[PDB]
């Protein structure tokens, strides 16, 4: 039994006193130069090791990936997933659900030609809409999230949703609220003393009240999805997965049964929606601080694709300038910069430390990204960081958004289709306008901790 080094915890309140809830990320890097790149910390009562760096975070996701594979404790939301459902279970739930949730969205059509031409007709809906605005200033927080979501939508509840539907506008302030909980300073302050704020009035309640609005409709989803399906033909993940419990009722012991078919579905639902929609949402704000940047995409666009071909996601190849801007909008906007958190699924020799089982551990993938053995200017919005000097697209191995190892973001393949599809398309048809010059446009985010979230703006989509 022998730990990280760390600094000295109070009682209940762990390490409190030097962790700064409005910047946990600098609190944390703090502690990582004055104690090592691996270290432990106390979070409120919970015993945490922390990985900082590229080395640290893929030696143990890597090189040890099957006893650094468990999922650890998450304050947010374990009171309503209680283990259950893909992102949230442990050993052999995490396994069978994985393998499924895998199987059955490449049966959908991701990662081929089908999903693509998803994406395809819904950014045209898209397109539509920010046309039908005509250059005013608008709020693209939820034109971008209507669009993001329906392609998760169609896939796990058979169709998408009417833009003009009110419960699907109300469904996606679910998504965006809860998400921006687990950003502020309050969110990390649940974090480490959930068993008191979860009975304290406070912004958490809200949070609550959204996650629960979104599992009593994934519920009411799947009980109208049971009392009309045909067995022989699945319309969509819920069917799939409803046929797939037929097929184990058999089986005492199978992880295939209501509760991970509601907990797995809001899963993809939610992630589905929100990181690709931030991430856009980010990406835009960007560019209008770097016009510089927009317009060499824009003639990247102009020469591979068209004013009007649609752009396809091998017309990447060819783009190594629009790929480096994706990718450094992924490497720069840091979306979940804990990742999810995890833990030891047994007694683990890390170094020259010992992590009994049930140990829980936080990869910083925000510290690996700012990594700056690999970024030549990690705090810059830089697209040069993915760009060889023949302006060829260069890789990183500090390029880690989906976080690495055995429970690697398996949306990885989608994201990466819908980001280079909805940049690309949108793009094409128009250029930003901010009602602001680009050096007075702030894009330091509004709120930082297991999310980054942009600040609010405004901005004119104007069509070439
Ligand atoms: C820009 C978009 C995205 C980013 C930055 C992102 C990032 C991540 C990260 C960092 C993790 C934690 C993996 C770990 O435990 O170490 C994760 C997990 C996960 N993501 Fe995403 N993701 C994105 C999009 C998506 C999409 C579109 C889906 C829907 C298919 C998705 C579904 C999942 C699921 C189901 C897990 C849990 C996997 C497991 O527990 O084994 N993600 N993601
Ligand atoms: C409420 N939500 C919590 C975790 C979602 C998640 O794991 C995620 C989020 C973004 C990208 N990939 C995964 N899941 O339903
Ligand atoms: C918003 N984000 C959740 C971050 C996961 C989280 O809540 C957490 C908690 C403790 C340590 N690491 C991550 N996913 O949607």
């Amino acid at each position: 039994g022998k730990l990280p080094p760390g600094p000295t915890p109070l009682p209940f309140i762990g390490n409190y006193l030097q962790l700064n809830t409005e910047q946990m990320y600098n609190s944390l890097m703090k502690i990582s130069e004055r104690y090592g790149p691996v270290f432990t910390i106390h979070l409120g009562p919970r015993r945490v090791v922390v990985l900082c760096g590229h080395d640290a975070v893929k030696e143990a996701l890597v090189d040890q990936a099957e006893e650094f594979s468990g999922r650890g404790e998450q304050a947010t939301f374990d009171w309503l997933f209680k283990g259950y459902g893909v992102a949230f279970s442990n050993g052999e739930r995490a396994k069978q659900l994985r393998r499924f949730s895998i199987a059955t969205l490449r049966g959908f059509g991701v990662g081929k030609r089908g999903i693509e031409e998803r994406i395809q007709e819904e950014a045209g809906f898209l397109i539509d809409a920010l046309r039908g605005t005509h250059g005013a200033n608008i709020d693209p927080t939820f034109f971008l999230s209507r669009t993001v979501s329906n392609v998760i939508s169609s896939i796990v509840f058979g169709d998408r949703f009417d833009y003009e539907d009110k419960e699907f506008l109300s469904l996606l302030r679910m998504m965006l609220g809860s998400f921006q909980f687990t950003a502020t300073s309050t969110g990390q302050l649940y974090e480490m003393f959930s068993s008191v704020m979860k009975h304290l009035p406070g912004p958490q309640q809200q949070a609550f009240k959204e996650l629960q609005g979104l599992e009593d409709f994934i519920a009411k989803k799947v009980e109208h999805n049971q009392r009309t399906l045909d067995p022989n033909s699945p319309r969509d993940f819920i069917d799939s997965f409803l046929i797939r419990m037929q097929e184990e009722e058999k089986n005492p012991n199978t992880e295939f049964y209501l509760k991970n078919l509601v907990m797995t579905t809001l899963n993809l639902f939610f992630a589905g929606t929100e990181t690709v929609s931030t991430t856009l949402r980010y990406g835009f704000l960007l560019l209008m601080k770097h016009p510089e940047v927009e317009a060499k995409v824009h003639e990247e666009i102009d020469r591979v694709i068209g004013k009007n071909r649609q752009p396809k996601f091998e017309d990447r190849a060819k783009m190594p300038y629009t790929e480096a801007v994706i990718h450094e909008i992924q490497r720069f906007g840091d979306m979940l910069p804990m990742g999810l958190a995890h833990r030891v699924n047994k007694d683990t020799k890390f170094r020259d430390f010992f992590l009994p089982k049930g140990t829980e551990v936080f990869p910083m993938l925000g510290s690996v990204l700012r990594d700056p053995r690999f970024f030549s200017n990690p705090r810059d919005f830089n697209p040069q960081h993915f760009l060889d000097k023949k302006g060829q697209f260069k890789k990183s191995d500090a390029f880690v958004p989906f976080s690495i190892g055995k429970r690697y973001c398996f949306g990885e393949g989608l994201a990466r289709m819908e980001l280079f599809l909805f940049f690309t398309t949108i793009m094409q048809n128009f250029r930003f306008k901010s009602p602001q010059s680009p050096k007075d446009i702030d894009v330091s985010p509004k709120h930082v901790g297991f999310a980054t979230i942009p600040r609010n703006y405004t901005m004119s989509f104007l069509p070439r």
